[PDB]
């Protein structure tokens, strides 16, 4: 019920002033100031947030809203058919409108991801902004300022105009770039240069404790290598500078959010200090960095909306996120953030997920999962393996692996997916305005690398129910299963003594015995088990991860079922599982006769 | 009853004491042979005086007494091999340290077992004298001399017999030894004084009060065990149903007929099994192992009470009545 935004000039500047000092209550106090045009005026709270692909704007956390025109309070009326829109009447002869309110950021994870801690904070300007309806967001000149906790450091891609005491004033910037220019701030801060030159790249690290900032030279080099490897792929940088924002924390809510000239990233306090233990999450910075090309600079036309309060079309997320998931893992290997063995076992896990871990592929397509951000909002679902869940990520990754193998086959290995990346994202170095694309543009660029009916190929994979893992065998490897633990699974289940048994008993368990996931149509599923049930005992022995694994091995090749004592709510029963295949974890093995194209893809350039 | 109990000791125990207990200093061994008078009759008077004084109601004192009577009718299978007299050695043997089976090893039963015998002594004095004498006459005769004297006045076993015989002539030496050195019933004073120990599903007032807030479960006379609210077994009756399933204190009843344990749950299952032939299924945790046992108990919940014998004179109420 809000009038459509128009590509017309916005007169004046939208001033957004944020007080970020109330760490105890976790409150951001906001003052937004703009020219006031006489007549009806509608103010918008950002609803659809770029990078979330869904209406994640936290409208119910906007409180204390008072709107004054030239110092006089005017009553506001919310649109009952657009709860993000606030309507006021501006009197004749008026000059300035001021809206003051508070953003009540999460006081616990149940309200959303925590954005303030005693040592650090994360300011996302869309949560602290109101802007006029009727204008393309890029036409609104904005200027932001923030008052920090005393003495805190900060980092953002937005250029600073001045810091007076603890009040930082930034230079004017287009309103859409303001929302795209988040800030980290904290008391324990280290700035690390990743790439010098005319388009420099820096890593900004904030930590719960200063000891977490002790990054070693070889660890920084791997991050510097990531920037170099991306240069080899694209041959251009779509920013005048780039600022990684990295929070090493157990208090701030986890985040991985991409932007043109920055990204919001979270890691464990041992990101550097226990480098060998924290490897499974180290594709994050490579993933978010790739989005500066794929997602921020180039975006689906139906996703590149004129403001933050019209719906986004997610139809092409299998390129936005799918190929970024692909490059995130490949670049981790090329840069040294991951070893080649770690990257290979990661890839094996993805392949098994779509060969055996996604029975929902029988009825739903990967294309339909591009609607999952708006359908689910990452809220809990019973069967991620059967309902499926944002498989445009990892399912898209497998398709792009097959795309790479097909490009090589069509060109006798003279072309690969690297040539698509350079061709599709490598134009206009320095430009960080959005360059939209359609499905036909993807097909045409792929066809330019190597002529083929790419339209049919893409649609058959994304609208189909068949296998997505064809790129594995085409690039010279084969997905196998054995009792040797997967490196990712082993690392992701150790210390906690958890148990991932997806490909044996068809379920995952915590060390307590609580079932955390059940595979549709698997053995645990066929015994009526659901997530939240508890495995109390195995063959009469109190549950442990080692106990149930030894029982799975002991049941291999026999006809004696595994006896599981189960607690379902307030009832105990014993189930007999006739599973005799033993422990099964996915791996990749070479096909001796075929050329090893996979290692070429994952090799540093 | 604590203060009534300890106060009575000023007469029985402090002023009058067994000669083998009244030692010359604190560093020669004590002879405890006559503790079934020292503590036994004091345990008796503590509960009687609680009723006479109003510290307890008459109904409370009677339900207390029913619990003691049941303890020796059914809760002390150790009577088959051990006498109450031998339990006077328990202070030096055990020092109240934890023991596996208080019901089979027995534990200082000169207290409550002695109390039952003194109740029978009262009933016998009444029977011998057509209710003209009672245990009150023994108390005055044995402890009522020398007002103001608080120096120890020792006694021997023969002195107890002689004073009892002075109240009413009888072979008291044989009577005392037959109860204290015997393996037979100690609860004869209940029926002789006009009441009968019975069991039904109505909770005993004492047990009810002691299991209200913590939600524990005393099942001594049904499943032969007691449990905490957690399901941890806190006691097992020797040769009882839980014992015959191999259960010991520290084992945990996890579920009853597949339902997570609670005091109400296990009690309802005992009631539901009454008169049927369907065993009670108990899921048990023994250390780190789980197993299910089937207990063929069909008597229902059984809690001790005292009921009047209509035809007989009510001497028990006379005994517990204020003077
Ligand atoms: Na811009
Ligand atoms: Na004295
Ligand atoms: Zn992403
Ligand atoms: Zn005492």
């Amino acid at each position: 019920a809000t009038a459509a935004p128009q590509d017309v000039p916005f007169e004046g500047t939208l001033k957004i002033d944020v007080d970020a000092t109330d760490l105890q209550h976790r409150i951001f106090k906001v003052k937004t100031t703009m020219p006031a045009t006489p007549g009806p005026m509608t103010l918008l709270y950002p609803q659809w947030i770029p990078g979330n692909h869904s209406p994640t704007g936290p409208i119910d956390k906007l409180a204390g809203l008072v709107i004054k025109v030239d110092g006089k309070v005017v009553p506001w009326t919310r649109d009952q058919f657009d709860v993000y829109a606030f309507k006021v009447d501006v009197p004749q002869g008026a000059s300035e409108l001021v809206a003051e309110f508070k953003f009540l950021s999460p006081q616990a994870s149940s309200q959303g991801r925590v954005m303030m801690t005693p040592e650090m904070l994360n300011l996302q300007w869309n949560t602290t902004a109101l802007y006029p309806a009727g204008y393309f967001a890029r036409n609104i000149k904005a200027q932001a300022s923030v008052t920090l906790p005393a003495g805190w450091s900060y980092a953002t891609a937005m250029e600073t105009e001045r810091r007076v005491g603890d009040t930082v004033t930034f230079k004017p910037i287009d309103f859409d770039d303001l929302v795209d220019s988040p800030m980290f701030a904290g008391k324990y801060y280290k700035r690390v240069e990743l790439s010098a030159g005319k388009q420099p790249v820096y890593l900004n690290v904030f930590a719960d404790e200063a000891k977490s900032l002790d990054a070693k030279p070889e660890q920084i080099k791997a991050h510097a290598a990531l920037v170099q490897q991306m240069d080899k792929l694209y041959g251009a940088r779509h920013f005048d500078h780039y600022e990684f924002l990295l929070a090493l924390t157990k208090k701030l809510g986890g985040i991985g959010l991409e932007h043109h000239r920055s990204s919001e990233n979270s890691g464990a306090p041992n990101y550097f200090t226990e480098w060998d233990k924290s490897w499974t999450g180290r594709d994050l910075l490579a993933h978010e960095f790739n989005h500066s090309w794929n997602g921020k600079y180039r975006r689906g036309a139906d996703l590149a909306t004129p403001n933050f309060n019209v719906p986004m079309g997610d139809s092409l997320l299998w390129l936005y996120e799918g190929q970024t998931q692909f490059w995130g893992e490949v670049m981790s290997a090329r840069s040294g953030l991951w070893t080649q063995e770690q990257a290979r076992d990661m890839l094996a896990g993805v392949a098994a997920q779509y060969e055996r871990g996604r029975p929902g592929m029988a009825w739903r397509t990967v294309q339909d999962t591009t609607n999952d951000p708006t359908m689910s909002m990452r809220r809990p679902k019973a069967y991620r393996n059967y309902q499926m869940s944002e498989d445009y990520y990892s399912g898209g990754q497998m398709m792009w692996l097959e795309v790479d193998s097909k490009l090589r086959a069509l060109t006798n290995n003279k072309r690969s997916i690297d040539d698509f990346g350079k061709a599709f994202f490598g134009m206009k170095n320095g430009d960080w305005d959005v360059n939209p694309y359609t499905f036909d543009d993807i097909v045409s660029t792929l066809n330019g690398v190597a002529a083929f009916d790419w339209a049919s190929f893409l649609r058959s994979r994304m609208d189909g129910h068949g296998s997505l893992i064809g790129g594995i065998e085409a690039n010279g490897w084969k997905l196998v299963y054995n009792d040797e633990p997967n490196l990712a699974t082993k690392t992701d289940e150790s210390d906690d003594k958890d148990a991932s048994l997806t490909y044996s008993l068809g379920m995952s368990l915590k060390a307590s015995g609580d079932i955390s996931d059940v595979l549709w149509d698997g053995p645990a599923f066929n015994a009526g088990l659901i997530t939240g049930n508890t495995i109390v005992a195995v063959n009469g022995r109190a549950f442990s991860s080692d106990v149930i694994k030894d029982a799975i091995t002991a049941a291999k090749g026999t006809t004696v079922p595994i006896e599981l004592l189960v607690k379902r709510l307030d009832r105990y029963d014993t189930v007999r599982i006739d599973y005799h295949g033993g422990l099964l974890y996915p791996h990749l093995e070479r096909i001796a006769g075929k050329p090893d194209r996979l290692s070429e893809l994952y090799k540093a350039r």
